[PDB]
RNA sequence: AAAA
């Protein structure tokens, strides 16, 4: 499950995420949770709650 | 769960949350309901009932 | 269940509800039917079938 | 099944039916067939085949 | 059904359908096989595998 | 039968350099390192790329 | 990231 894996290392980590949106939105923060529908963002030091349907790709570097 | 964690919290304490929709659009406002499939929204007194499918993300 | 509380009430008041949809356009009706998948809008001078993916959000002012 | 009454209709009688897509755009035509995903729509004397997801109304 | 009838022609037929995007975009090619969720099209010299969740609409020419 | 799992693990394998279109019209060149149901993992000028599938209209080869 |  390379999902999983993936959202659990962002999160054990604490890495520095970029979330790029279907919109074209994107955003910086850190993964600090996550279920099967949802990612919880820590950016600019705030939660936010974002759908899994709102995401196009986690990318970093 | 985590979303209904965070749901349960937002209306329990009545709180001002600004949701972002997919097409950019954004609301702000208080949880009042919500279920597997929608939330309700008061805004400026008047209800938004939101399908989830519309929604990006819930900050504070 | 809230949605199918809400459109119940919708129809059986005859209510001028707006309906958004995901790519920003506004719809304002009165809702006749729906199901799990559509909803019917009498709006002006036309029966408009919706598909409820489609839809945003539902209010009346 | 209020849905597949429509169509059924619209198919019946073809009655001329304005598809309105996601993005905003339109097209009329004549329903031809249809199954659980798919709208066959006779519009200016071509054959489209429309992916239910991609429609947002259907008008008469 | 409908669909599985329509891209079965468009393959055995090798017809140049015209394919529709949900943003707009449009590509004209062969289908050179499909399954339940992707299409391969030949188009422009070169092999696609298009998600039918990203098509709008099949048309030829 | 199964394209779509067909190709991945053959732009895996061969590590072929795949174009990722996404349906909001944006695009990315790259190699495949990881797929599953939900995601693929795009590596691309030097940086990890996690990408939902939901979010992506076309692979291009 | 405000449904013009
Ligand atoms: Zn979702
Ligand atoms: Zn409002
Ligand atoms: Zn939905
Ligand atoms: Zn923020
Ligand atoms: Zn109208
Ligand atoms: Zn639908
Ligand atoms: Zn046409
Ligand atoms: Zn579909
Ligand atoms: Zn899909
Ligand atoms: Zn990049
Ligand atoms: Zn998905
Ligand atoms: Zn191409």
């Amino acid at each position: 499950n390379i999902q999983d894996k993936a959202l659990e290392n962002f999160k054990a980590n604490q890495t520095e995420v970029t979330v790029f949106f279907l919109n074209g939105f994107q955003m910086k923060g850190v993964i600090e949770e996550y279920d099967k529908y949802v990612v919880s963002l820590n950016s600019q030091g705030k939660q936010h709650l974002i759908y899994k349907h709102a995401i196009s790709t986690y990318t970093v570097e």
